[PDB]
DNA sequence: TAAAGGATGAGGAGGAAT
DNA sequence: ATTCCTCCTCATCCTTTA
């Protein structure tokens, strides 16, 4: 019965104690190729069992991205990888709010004591919202705090949807731009395409922390010195080759599969505009790539060295209120998808 | 038409008390 | 072991608005 670490720091995090660098894996789940496998960690019961189970025996590492930026983000990764010497990437990330939005302790109550966001989702925080409290809070301006049941109302509120202070009485939701540098992603990482505000929440919030999966990922510079060629499944945003960039590691060849158009655009932008000498291939729908144009991949370009993927977490995420149906549902059910293909990879690769 | 707003809880986790 | 309380959570669906 799996249970999730406390504190959420896995095998260790920079800057905190608890740090192990050595453990047991099934031989079945020894590489090559090396895989990671991320989902969200608080499921329905008997998700991460299934999922282990189905990984080959491996236990879940849990982490939470609050060691590695300002919003918190409880995660869980499945892989083979090594886990002495890793590493992290430079800048250091900015971890309270103080640091993060500088230009808002002017605006900042004292009242509002939160030093740390919560999790970075896919719908954001509506501008009437933020007329609601401001007309709230003018009438108590001349007086230091405002009513506690008022305090409650708008502290409250700034929980749920993530609220920062950007003037007098004025608390707004993040912009894109804005939870792209607190995952990880460079600026206007998703603005190109005609996307629109909503569109752009919803692929930044199906998002990894590119900080904390480059961390894990670290330990594969110094046994890659001429690059890897990477699987990327369920690609979204491409959480997973910002991560492998900003590690400055080559990639050879990325095998992309992501279902939507604009997600794939914005690959394809991030791999132009940082003049990337490898080559990207991209497919669509994960159900409709054979294992024929799997290997015949493999046998053209020698192999994928990583296998890295987020399945669908729609029926797992406890926002869901129609379809929290586990593994079952018509989505996340696609975890089975990411294990079939490691299999093809897995039987070449051996 | 395309984009945004609003309505819709369950379900555990993690404390702090016995 | 228990109970009791506060919090958080990669979201779906329908209606309104420009
Ligand atoms: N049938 C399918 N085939 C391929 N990709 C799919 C799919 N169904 C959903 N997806 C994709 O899986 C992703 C869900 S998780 C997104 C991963 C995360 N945003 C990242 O950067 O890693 C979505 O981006 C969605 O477009």
């Amino acid at each position: 019965p799996i249970r999730l670490p406390n504190p959420m720091i896995g095998f260790g995090v920079p800057n905190e104690p608890g740090l192990i660098t050595h453990r047991s894996l099934p031989e079945l789940a020894r590489g090559p190729p090396f895989f990671y496998y991320e989902n969200v960690a608080l499921t329905p019961k008997g998700v991460w069992e299934t999922i282990s189970r189905h990984l080959f025996e491996i236990p879940p590492e849990f982490v939470d991205s609050k060691y590695f930026c300002v919003a918190a983000r409880k995660r869980g990764y499945i892989h083979n990888l090594p886990i002495n010497n890793r590493f992290q990437i430079q800048p250091p990330p900015k971890y309270t709010i103080h640091d993060a939005f500088p230009l808002s302790k002017r605006w900042w109550p004292e009242w509002d004591k939160r030093t740390k966001l919560n999790c970075i989702l896919t719908c954001t925080g509506s501008a009437q919202l933020t007329n609601r409290i401001r007309v709230a809070l003018e009438p108590y301006n001349e007086e230091p705090e405002p009513p506690k049941h008022v305090q409650r109302y708008v502290i409250d509120q700034c929980k749920k949807w993530n609220l920062v202070w950007v003037g007098k009485n004025k608390a707004a939701p993040l912009e894109p731009d804005e939870m792209e540098s607190i995952l990880g992603f460079p600026k206007n990482h998703t603005r190109g395409g005609g996307m629109s505000r909503t569109e752009r929440f919803k692929s930044l919030g199906n998002s990894f922390q590119v900080d904390t999966v480059a961390y894990h990922l670290s330990v594969l510079k110094p046994i890659f010195p001429h690059g890897i060629n990477v699987l990327s499944l369920f690609t979204g945003i491409g959480g997973g080759e910002v991560a492998l960039h900003r590690l400055q590691i080559k990639m050879k060849l990325v095998v992309s599969v992501e279902i939507s158009k604009v997600n794939r655009n914005i690959l394809k932008d991030f791999w132009e505009q940082t003049n990337q000498t490898g080559e990207l291939i991209e497919f669509s729908d994960i159900q409709h790539l054979t294992n024929d144009t799997i290997e015949g991949l493999m046998e053209k370009y020698g192999g994928f060295d990583l296998v890295i993927g987020g399945s669908p977490c729609n029926n797992l995420a406890g926002g869901n209120r129609v379809s929290r149906v586990g593994l079952e549902g018509d989505q996340s059910s696609l975890f089975f998808e990411y294990c079939r293909i490691l299999e093809v990879v897995r039987a070449r690769m051996r």
